[PDB]
């Protein structure tokens, strides 16, 4: 039998991986400059969230969909098996972002995926969320934290903000309106969004 990929995921162009990197460069300089976070600094001198979010990828940003870990994750054969997922491979799609974030571990672009989208997006064996949620795409990780963990951070804080826990926005980037969700959480959420072109495929490492 072929073994899978380490991951499957769209990956994003030449283009667009560094519009999204840029994107999120300044959103991590701006909310590190602006007055509502550096207040909240002890819940999370001037912190550069650059430096913070030291750990990020070998350069060409993705959006995950399956890890496989090469066939060893479960459910890794009987999602790559799938004839939507075979078919999309190598096929070009537009994700759109929503919203970046930012947690004491880690910061993101939120991704809003489509139906057809949702068709390759895994349901294997995050309450009363619609699948999909957890889409993003990592910006950056503080030094002793997984990869694994952005995915989470984005779902416990869509979890707060079904809620209405965000409540007033804090500030009003000229990009979007910026919200604080306490335990060093921080939202963007983007008055336009941004669309970004990517490529479904396996990432073998
Ligand atoms: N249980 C898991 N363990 C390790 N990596 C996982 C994982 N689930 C998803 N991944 C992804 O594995 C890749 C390792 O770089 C990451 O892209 C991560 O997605 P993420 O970066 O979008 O959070
Ligand atoms: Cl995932
Ligand atoms: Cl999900």
């Amino acid at each position: 039998k072929d073994f899978l990929p380490l991951y499957f995921g769209w990956f994003l162009t030449k283009k667009s991986s560094e519009t999204l990197r840029k994107a999120g460069q300044v959103f991590l300089e701006e909310l590190g400059n602006h007055k509502a976070f550096k207040k909240e600094l002890r819940h999370f001198e001037k912190l550069e969230l650059v430096s913070y979010f030291g750990k990020r990828g070998p350069g060409v940003l993705h959006c995950t969909t399956k890890f496989c870990d090469y066939g060893k994750a479960a459910g890794a054969e009987e999602y790559a098996q799938q004839e939507v997922v075979k078919r999309s491979y190598g096929k070009a799609f537009k994700l759109s972002i929503s919203a970046l974030f930012v947690t004491p571990k880690t910061a993101g672009a939120q991704v809003v995926l489509t139906d057809q989208e949702l068709q390759l997006w895994p349901s294997d064996l995050s309450e009363g969320l619609p699948p999909g949620s957890r889409a993003h795409v990592t910006l950056g990780c503080a030094a002793d934290v997984q990869p694994v963990q952005t995915g989470l951070d984005l779902l416990d804080i869509l979890q707060q903000v079904k809620g209405g826990s965000q409540g007033e926005a804090v500030g009003e980037l000229p990009r979007g309106k910026l919200y604080s969700l306490g335990k060093g959480r921080w939202m963007l959420s983007l008055t336009k969004k941004m669309e970004v072109k990517a490529i479904f495929t396996g990432y073998y490492g």
